[PDB]
DNA sequence: GCGATATCGC
DNA sequence: GCGATATCGC
């Protein structure tokens, strides 16, 4: 099993983020979700903490590859 | 990546066998919303020893293929 | 990961 | 507790 790729920032603050955009958007589409999780990280200004998630993220990754490849 | 892989379990094989019957009876059905209907249909079957005799027996090619898999140590 | 259900302890 | 096990976009 090639390992799967990691959560990007975005998606990482996206899962984080996916209860409170459906409380504010009642009945959204899973669809309708995404465009607004969109607006939202296209607003967020400071995004060190997801940057920062995603970065060790990457090295995780980076780690399971090179375990998936060398045995 | 090599190792067997571990059995399934009595409702994971009765939804796996189900799933596809599940879809086309709720056209376009999401698959978190599948699960969701899996569990209701397991919460109510009522008899799952066919499906427990699968699981049990998938166990079974599992423990066997696992003791060849370390039959060499 | 998570959403959606449910077991099992390589 | 959780990932694996199935599924399968996000
Ligand atoms: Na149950």
């Amino acid at each position: 099993d090639k390992p799967k790729r990691p959560l990007s920032a975005y998606m990482l603050w996206l899962n984080s983020a996916r209860e409170s955009i459906k409380r504010e958007n009642p009945g959204i589409k899973v669809t309708e979700v995404a465009k607004r999780g969109g607006e939202l990280w296209r607003a967020m200004k400071d995004k060190s903490e997801w940057e920062a998630k995603a970065a060790k993220a990457k090295d995780d990754y980076d780690r399971a590859v090179k375990e998936f490849e060398a045995n």
